[PDB]
């Protein structure tokens, strides 16, 4: 459904050095859709197949569970003070950017885990299509949280790998947390 | 197995002016694989029986052992200085790139050794199998060395054959050197 299955003891049908089969490729409306039907499609990719795959369906849960809330305490502040919210206001060092930061990670191990072939898309093509299956699955209005907005936090991300900002070994450990518990915790 | 059987007398059962059968094709997902099935299946393809499948197992074997042993090399050097490893480096004039125009060599005459027929890919379908098989037999990650990359040193080795470099010869006795060697007696 829209929740990922919970696995308490993280045990996956196939290992975690088997290749993910790519969906069907064989033009350019598929390849535009890999990741859509990679995160979506429980009938060719149920949960508690694939590692890789789980944690980046949790990171994205995790996001979109922040996104919806952080829009909506920021709509009601707004509302509150008898003014029109313009934009979402994405700060860089909280929550949501923590849950970003796990999907960026998670959907580089999801590229890496997928099966190479000839119409396998580029990684700048994969990433590409991350805000965009952010943006449906959050609701949240494109006129307040851009897909340009995304990009420029992806780039953000891209510059940190390369403040007390969580690790990727402690953003592993939260999705893992979440994925075994469907806990999640956000420092206050 | 995973490594080519050595051959130290480079006896092979058939003659090299033989064409190499193709595997059952029923469909287009056969197609794809089928650069990876003569590579892989020693049961329809045993090491031993034909000179050309046998030259493109060891060049890609030999590319397979160095990119995965310059990938580690890289990836610790990142680790020692307190970097993640971003890319790899692909250098042009060394062990790897070397490897590779064997690759390229070999694939090139392997395709020219198979069976004609409606059946036999065409060139740019069979070569276009080469990169995700040399990606999957290594697992070095895609963000770290991509498809892209694949495709711009395939084209350099076009280039260089429509300087400072072994030549089409020198690697060939490379590939049969590898071959011949590590059966207990030099040869
Ligand atoms: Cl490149």
């Amino acid at each position: 459904q829209r929740h990922v299955q919970l696995n308490p003891e993280l045990r996956f049908e196939r290992p975690d050095k088997e290749y993910i089969p790519l969906p069907p490729l064989r033009d350019m409306q598929d390849m535009v859709k890999v990741l859509f039907l990679l995160s979506t499609d429980k009938k060719r990719y149920p949960d508690g197949r694939h590692r890789t795959l789980d944690y980046f369906r949790v990171a994205v849960e995790m996001f979109v569970t922040e996104v919806r809330q952080e829009y909506k305490r920021q709509y009601q502040q707004a509302q509150r003070n008898g003014r029109a919210m313009q934009r979402f206001t994405w700060k860089n060092s909280g929550e949501l950017a923590i849950c970003f930061a796990c999907c960026c990670d998670n959907v580089k191990l999801l590229y890496d885990s997928l099966q190479p072939g000839p119409l396998k898309p580029l990684w700048d093509a994969f990433v590409g299509q991350l805000p965009p299956m952010l943006i449906v699955q959050s609701r949240v209005p494109e006129t307040m949280l851009s897909s340009q907005t995304y990009h420029t936090k992806y780039m953000d991300w891209v510059k940190g790998g390369t403040v007390r900002f969580p690790s990727v070994a402690d953003r592993r450990v939260k999705v893992e947390t979440y994925l075994r518990s469907g806990a999640g915790y956000k420092i206050e």
